[PDB]
């Protein structure tokens, strides 16, 4: 085939997949060894009983649509498009597909140094929550933060979903429900790129990942 | 009987507290009504800032308040889904204003009626049991966000969005949780988001609120 969209490495790493016979963003594995080790791949090869398959279309009932996720096609990073499936993930363990958990996704903006809003809806959420992810601590920045300098030394930045700061590019409308407190200050447990993270939201709508 | 009138909170949310005639509001001398915003059932042109409650429309900008709790004299009555409880017409500086769209509280909090208004509401409650019925996980009670929910205390604040502690005696608690008595089918259109969570902006009793929905899990209002 011509190739498929595929996860940013963090997504597969957080699911416990590090090697690939075919995907350049992961550690190379000889294809001869893929039958005997878990691999992330775009080839739904039944000879590889432990595999995380990324595909353009579903391949099984348990295929997970990864919507608005950053992704890669060959060497190139693409930004998530809100409401559009970036890729499907199907996890096989000993030949059997497994139900994957729900999660929100990083958008790929960090990887390509994009500081722009994905759409007007995101812009409006930011405007309504001016103390969410702008380095306020009682720091954590969204890629769209008004206080992020143009030149960030990458070496010293901690990425949320895995320091100088912590950095996130989550589509803000996926977090909006969390960012207005029901009653009190709250520390949410949530899944981002299949990794458990903590989102701290103070009564004054100051918010950051821990 | 006579003219139905809003629950106090509806008028308060529009900036009206004084009334020359309505007992549920702060009494104002009629001679001062030309100088204060007044909620009233009298469409008196001498009171240029006034919120007129009427049984029938009085202007093109009269807003039908459908299914809202209401008062006639000192008695509070439940709203009936799909039936107009009263009309509201807001005048600022003598000119009728367009009122925005809103959902309405049903009067259940004020009379302490904790029953479903009909089978349709019961059914909506059952479609999101965490949100509207409530449940217990360990020492934590989740999702008691309606006047019909479990684990509620005996005194509920008379508010559009009430804040309350909830208890499963000897088992679980939650210190603060928001609660309304809105007719749950009014929210149906907001309860099936494509996304795993969504924040809707809307009005409840003319107060700007947000409805947070988590797909197939929970929903609650926030001020
Ligand atoms: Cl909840």
């Amino acid at each position: 085939g011509s190739g498929s969209s595929s996860p940013l490495p963090k997504v597969a790493h957080n699911l416990g997949f590090y090697f690939s016979p075919d995907l350049t963003q992961f550690a190379k594995l000889p294809v001869e060894l893929a039958p005997h080790w878990p691999v992330v791949t775009t080839q739904n090869n039944e000879k590889w009983p432990d595999r995380l398959v990324a595909s353009l279309r579903p391949i099984h009932k348990y295929s997970r649509a990864c919507i608005g996720a950053g992704y890669m096609v060959g060497p190139s990073v693409f930004l998530g498009t809100p409401g559009v499936v970036s890729y499907y993930l199907t996890k096989f363990v000993k030949g059997e597909a497994q139900l994957l958990p729900e999660t929100v996704f990083s958008t790929g903006r960090i990887e390509v140094d994009c500081r722009e809003y994905l759409d007007d809806r995101e812009r409006e959420v930011a405007a309504s929550l001016p103390h969410a992810f702008i380095g306020d601590v009682k720091g954590c920045h969204h890629v769209t933060s008004r206080y992020l300098p143009r030149v960030l030394p990458k070496e010293s930045v901690a990425v949320v979903g895995v320091a100088l700061c912590t950095l996130t590019d989550v589509y803000l409308p996926d977090l909006e429900a969390y960012l207005h407190p029901e009653t009190q200050s709250k520390c949410w447990k949530m899944m981002l790129d299949f990794k458990e993270v903590r989102l701290m939201v103070w009564r004054d709508k100051t918010a950051y990942f821990q």
